[PDB]
């Protein structure tokens, strides 16, 4: 049983999406009857290129100068934003305990908080009390890949908002 | 040339962390070093990719990557840095996570390291699965002994900057 959530990145269809969702099939996805294993295109140097340009599109209508999440999902979504061509774009990790934000300072900013998938959505909470603890603000929550568990609406049931690229179909699940 | 001193210079002014404070060692000092505000910055962490790539231009590797937290904004930023494909992965401790290691060349990078012992823990985890470690390269030496901790496991050890570039 699924909780199917809108996926905002089937608006953004073209040959970017396509490309990026056919390398998440070949690298992530194992055919249990299957298990995902994100961390091969996050880290992969042309899938990581594409979900950059694309976590930019997907956000484009948002206001942030900062962009990080809980390590260690989150952490090479945040930096292909960075390195992604466009405005300029800081990035942070936040630790999983301990100073729990490395790297950009986030007080005072409008942040993004990205993953690569959400499970539960506590992550992405986890990085949200994170930020805001120190004064940052944050502006919303993007994913790479829903895969309609619930996460979605965990997420928006604390008032954010989210957004993902891709869903469920097309990692042909 | 420009791009080496446009490094240092972030560097200095995003890593060398001034104002009063008693380190770690319990010595009190008037600034500390931190990379990751260099490392996840927009345009250091360009650079960093960029001159990465040029400082292992002779080096045969397929993959990069390093201990968390401090190797991994390192390796992608050498990534995504113009030219050939270069995949990434991550070391955790108590387990390697992204791109395979397995029967590949592999450069573990960190971005600044003290004993040497992180590095060595990312070297030995990639040896442990079958990696073949072709180096270690870092963004800042230090001059605490890493280089020679790492050349005593028959490792080279190269980096960008060195201690004169933090202009302490």
């Amino acid at each position: 049983h699924h909780h199917h959530h809108h996926i905002e990145g089937r608006h953004m269809a073209g040959p970017d999406r396509a490309e990026l969702a056919e390398l998440v099939r070949r690298l992530s996805v194992v055919h249990a009857d299957y298990y995902v294993d994100l961390r091969r295109a996050t880290l992969h140097h042309r899938a990581s290129a594409l979900i950059g340009r694309l976590m930019r599109e997907l956000t484009a209508d948002w206001d942030y100068s900062v962009v990080g999440g809980l390590t260690l999902g989150a952490d090479p979504v945040a930096t292909a934003i960075m390195h992604a061509p466009g405005r300029p774009i800081d990035a942070f990790v936040v630790r999983k305990s301990a100073r729990l934000i490395e790297g950009s300072e986030v007080t005072g900013q409008r942040v993004l908080v990205v993953e690569d998938t959400s499970t539960t959505g506590n992550s992405a909470l986890t990085a949200v009390h994170a930020v805001q603890d120190v004064g940052g603000e944050v502006v919303g929550v993007a994913t790479v890949v829903d895969r309609a568990t619930g996460a979605a609406e965990a997420i928006e049931a604390e008032g954010l908002r989210y957004r993902s690229v891709l869903g469920l179909a097309d990692l042909g699940l």
